[PDB]
């Protein structure tokens, strides 16, 4: 008899209603009747209201559950974003919270505050009520693939045809389409578009960033003609990835000490060998170019040294992975000097579709999607790792649906900007899955499985440097959390929830069809420390990777010169025929140029209601000890932030991607 129930709608666009809202109060005694919550006089349930309405019924015991109900609207969007629910039983010394986060169509059942594990202590009625919504979740969101070699994504025609609960925010869609080819306009490149001439000069490329006021201008905008930042890059620049050290030449790499030598403070077999020679080897393409618009792309590898003052060099680069005379090994001597820049722009064209499609859309978006999905058709409201993952899962779903007809369909702005736009980006993207393995996603691993791992052979790596810092703050994070709610390794084995969850994705996630070799996922978790690397692992792809990755677009590809993304010619045949003209007018077009900053224009975009690693202000989480563990971590992440900070504050280029206040909690781009 008698409850204070405190109803704070969400601040969302659209968060609230003018539906005639009435509670149905459940618990040990019994359960009440739908009461009515509403001020008189007053506009209930508004834009971001917070309202504590006084209701009286039946004395329901200690409250186990309640019930929120709408109907349709008014005459005059009724789908509510109850933030949260508090009720207060004027019988019983408790502060019942309801944490929600969601959208409340026509019905809402809340749990009170406590994460907990199916198996933990809930009344029979609050089970069968938690199975009940997930016998609802695996309905309102299941698989639906593209093809047999892209990992499974949430079946949903369009945006607006998936989920409320995954939509993107008025302001996501606000920001999208705003930034979309309307910010095209805005940058001032419309003209080069129908302009399909070259360009005079490297230095000409220039403009189509000048109205691009933000982020200032490209860090490699002055640098990138230099050996040194050229090296830089494949360390700090938007694919950290690739490079691995080189603990002996590959068969089809015929570098040799009578090659490089030149470039060698310090011998090179004694070099390689001594962890200061690195490679690259984009043997994974051979894909098919074009889209008379002619592209053209090479799986090339290249050689990198650590000069005696810790700059990883350029020595050499083979554009293709065939030794011959036809596919010579280009030193950073070639007497003919546009000879030597042609190939690095060569290595180029191949990184960038490299980078973008499988670093980028397929390793972080694509994949890290079926996750996501797994995430709502497994894991309850109620489970703590569900309350763990939201904030991070939170616009994949929404952005990939979108992307898969705006960004990689036909026409969509990737396919008409990269060499393989034609729709060999499609099938190269299979390809690349066709080897993707969650063994990839743990940071730590994979940087020691490359050879990269070592500081003092390796220096000036500060995707890797700062990387680990979040990643071991994100893990330690994590870790506390799987504490509090696993007691231990049995609690995980019974989770039938988190069981069915990585299964899910085992089965369906990252289907191993035929020619795919084992992706690395798991198909039940046996312990804690396991269920704390995937989860690691999937988060800091959500944040931490894509930001790096991705957020690093404006200034990498902002002067087109620095990352080629398509070369309207076949590669050098022989050798001294490279002009200023020739290299010139194989290089992306004013138009094709311009499509690139319009895309990364687009890719690179933060809403104004983006959230941070940090930041939780609208997740579940009751429990004293999360709060206190989140809390704990945030205090972290500032402290890498200022670490990091530091850092900058002392070198000629500072790696600011990895800033906690700068990478998103998930991947919505
Ligand atoms: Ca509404
Ligand atoms: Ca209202
Ligand atoms: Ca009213
Ligand atoms: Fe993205």
């Amino acid at each position: 008899a008698i409850y204070n129930v405190e109803v704070e709608t969400g601040d969302r666009e659209h968060a609230g209603t003018d539906a005639t809202i009435t509670i149905r109060i459940t618990g040990a005694k019994g359960r009440t009747d739908y009461l009515k919550l509403d001020k008189w006089f007053h506009n209930d349930f508004e834009a971001g209201s917070k309202e504590q309405y006084t209701v009286q019924g039946f004395d329901v015991g200690d409250i186990q559950l309640i019930e929120l109900h709408s109907d349709g609207g008014g005459y005059w969007d009724p789908d509510w974003f109850v933030n949260r629910v508090i009720i207060i039983s004027s019988t019983q010394d408790r502060v019942y919270s309801f944490p929600c986060f969601r959208w409340v169509i026509k019905d809402m059942v809340l749990f009170p505050g406590e994460a907990t594990l199916p198996f933990n202590e809930v009344p029979a009625i609050v089970s069968e009520q938690r199975q009940k919504e997930l016998e609802q979740r695996k309905l309102t969101y299941q698989w639906d693939y593209v093809s047999d070699d892209m990992p499974g994504n949430i079946k949903a025609k369009t945006h607006d045809d998936l989920p409320r609960d995954v939509q993107f925010t008025d302001e996501k869609s606000r920001s999208y389409q705003e930034s979309r080819k309307a910010a095209l306009v805005n940058l001032g490149i419309g003209s080069l578009f129908t302009m399909f001439e070259n360009w005079d000069s490297y230095d000409d490329y220039h403009i189509l960033y000048r109205n691009w006021i933000l982020g200032g201008t490209p860090n490699m905008a002055d640098r990138w003609h230099e050996d040194r930042w050229f090296g830089y890059q494949f360390l700090n620049g938007a694919n950290p990835v690739i490079l691995t050290r080189c603990d002996a030449l590959p068969s089809n790499f015929p570098v040799t000490n009578e090659h490089v030598n030149a470039s060698l403070d310090r011998n090179l077999d004694e070099e390689i060998k001594d962890g200061h020679i690195y490679i690259v080897d984009f043997k994974v393409l051979v894909g098919a170019k074009s889209y008379a618009d002619i592209r053209y792309c090479a799986a090339p590898l290249a050689l990198f040294y650590v000069n005696k003052l810790g700059h990883l060099m350029p020595i050499a680069i083979q554009i293709n992975q065939e030794p011959g005379p036809e596919n010579p090994i280009w030193t950073p001597h070639e007497e003919n000097e546009h000879d030597w820049m042609m190939a690095k722009f060569w290595l180029g064209v191949a990184e960038s579709n490299f980078h973008q499609l499988n670093t980028h859309l397929l390793r972080t978006h694509l994949t890290t999607e079926s996750f996501a999905l797994s995430t709502w058709r497994n894991l309850a409201s109620a489970h703590p790792v569900f309350k763990l993952l939201q904030p991070h899962i939170y616009g994949v779903l929404a952005i990939d649906t979108i992307g898969r007809k705006e960004l990689i369909g036909s026409g969509g702005i990737v396919d008409q900007s990269l060499s393989l736009g034609g729709g060999g980006h499609v099938t190269f993207m299979e390809k690349c899955f066709k080897e993707v393995n969650l063994q990839d996603y743990h940071l730590p691993n994979a940087l020691k499985k490359r050879g990269v791992d070592d500081p003092s052979k390796l220096p000036g790596f500060y995707y890797r440097d700062d990387g680990l810092a979040l990643w071991e703050a994100i893990e330690t994070f994590i870790g506390e959390i799987i504490a509090i709610f696993y007691k231990n390794d049995d609690d995980v084995k019974r989770d039938n929830e988190i069981q069915s969850w990585i299964y899910d994705v085992h089965k369906n996630g990252w289907r191993v069809n035929p020619g795919h070799q084992d992706h690395g996922v798991p198909a039940s978790f046996e312990s804690r420390e396991q269920l704390k690397e995937v989860l690691t692992s999937l988060v800091f792809t959500f944040s931490c990777q894509h930001a790096a990755v991705n957020f690093s677009q404006k200034d990498h590809y902002g002067f087109t010169p620095n990352a080629p993304a398509v070369l309207r010619h076949p590669p050098p045949k022989k050798k001294g025929e490279a002009t200023l003209q020739s290299i010139l007018s194989t290089l992306p077009s004013k138009s094709q140029a311009a499509k690139a900053i319009a895309t990364v224009y687009i890719l690179t975009k933060f809403s104004e209601d983006e959230r941070y690693l940090g930041n939780y202000s609208a997740t579940a989480w009751e429990d004293k000890d999360a709060l206190d563990a989140i809390n704990r971590f945030q205090d972290k992440l500032e402290d890498i932030s200022k670490k990091i900070k530091q850092r900058n504050e002392n070198l000629e280029v500072p790696y600011i991607y990895l800033l906690p206040e700068r990478i998103p909690n998930g991947t919505a781009i």
